[PDB]
């Protein structure tokens, strides 16, 4: 039996296991970003919950989670849902899962109709990385105003958010600017794990689109990682399927990508 | 007077300290530290020395002047200049934010201002409050930022990007605390810390569910949170919008004082 989920303090035990057998490190932002904001639903054998998933507003499950030991069960209760069988949870277009989530991706496999790819997952790897160095140095509060203008300018974020987003990262000493004579060159994000996943920092970078093409990028991830290590943490990184020049930029700061999310559509 | 566009507000940090130092009272924490530092900066120069500043946000109204003290005659000349919409630089300005207890910027206001309304009301607390049944509120942890975002959303109609953000940040603070029956909130409350020039107090906010007006829910709210702000050794403060008429009456009921106002000032 499946329910809607109050209060997400019902699912620290099943949200910690979840986590737990990712095989590596999910992206920061599709799991602790975007899936909390999801709604949740219990799945409940006899009056205990043995599992959960979360379906976003556009209709996309982001999480699924059953107690490993509910197998043949698990694959009827996920095609019921897929198939749209579930009065209470109604119509599910489809699913984000990465290959790291190995049975939530299973039963996608055996349900989904077509699929694209959305985004790589990275890690980085100490002998992939002579290249020139940058300094970047770490956001104060009084620079906030410049960092927003500049995302906005390039990236075409919302001020208003930005300020709010940017804010909390100059807070948590994750934001860093490569300043130039004066003026932005580029802002780095260097990402701490609250939960789950504190041993690894995920990775952000903007580049001023008047200085594309100058190996900016890289640099940036090379600092972004050092600063990581630094504090014992392992760098990870995302990024869009269709952003060649961070993908480039990334694997020039010695990441590899063996993991993508995947999007699918259910038959 | 040269006026100057300032990028890095890094060359304001002397001029933004005596600007608060000066004021009556603490300033409003969303209009000092969430509006003004977004808002376009203006510098006075001197022969080539920094005496001054403003700010205009995106409107074209003033939130923030100050010239050091000893420019007097020079600082109405520059005030009309900039008022009266000659300044090359800061162009087309409308009018301009200020409250009672900012002296020396309001009094350039009247001066040069052809209309006025009140915006809102700030608080102060005076120890002479209520024996009296006191509510528990449990500070919001991480797991039920979602069901304050939606709280939020739902009674006031801001966006839910921006409270996930705004919110994420209080709850990191340990500011959020909610009122909560039968699995639901009842009401949220804010006890902000300001990180600096205002270090000794707390500025409070409260939502109560438009489910659950005229209970006395604010009141509590609001003294509960004061009390969490003595606790910390802080003075507590609040503010309000002056059409809020049950805001100022709980307010008030929460043994809440206000000397103060800020009010929109329209430029002739
Ligand atoms: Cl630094
Ligand atoms: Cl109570
Ligand atoms: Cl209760």
């Amino acid at each position: 039996k499946i329910k809607t989920i109050e209060s997400l303090s019902d699912l620290t035990q099943l949200k910690k296991a979840y986590f737990d057998s990712s095989i590596v490190p999910l992206d920061g932002m599709w799991h602790f970003g975007f899936a909390p904001m999801a709604k949740h639903f219990g799945f409940y054998v006899n009056k205990n919950l043995v599992g959960f998933c979360c379906v976003n507003d556009d209709g996309y499950l982001l999480q699924y989670y059953l107690q490993p030991e509910f197998q043949l069960c698990s694959q009827e209760l996920f095609t019921l849902i897929s198939q749209q069988n579930s009065s209470v949870i109604g119509e599910v277009k489809g699913a984000f899962v990465s290959t790291a989530e190995l049975n939530y991706q299973a039963l996608c496999l055996d349900n989904s109709a077509t699929f694209k790819v959305n985004s790589l997952m990275y890690q980085h790897n100490t002998k992939l990385a002579n290249l020139e160095m940058i300094d970047m140095q770490i956001a104060g509060t009084e620079q906030l105003t410049a960092f927003v203008t500049f995302a906005a300018a390039n990236i075409g974020a919302p001020e208003q958010w930005l300020t709010q987003y940017y804010g909390n990262l100059i807070e948590r000493k994750e934001l860093f600017g490569y300043w130039h004579k004066g003026k932005l060159l580029a802002a780095g994000e260097c990402r701490l794990f609250d939960q789950y996943q504190t041993e690894y920092a995920d990775l952000g970078m903007i580049v001023a689109q008047s200085n594309r093409g100058q190996g900016i990028a890289k640099k940036v991830l090379t600092f972004l990682t050092k600063h990581a290590a630094t504090q014992g943490l392992t760098s990870i990184c995302s990024t869009e399927s269709n952003n060649v020049a961070a993908q480039k930029a990334i694997a020039h700061a010695g990441f590899t990508s063996a993991h993508r999310i995947v999007q699918f559509e259910f038959k």
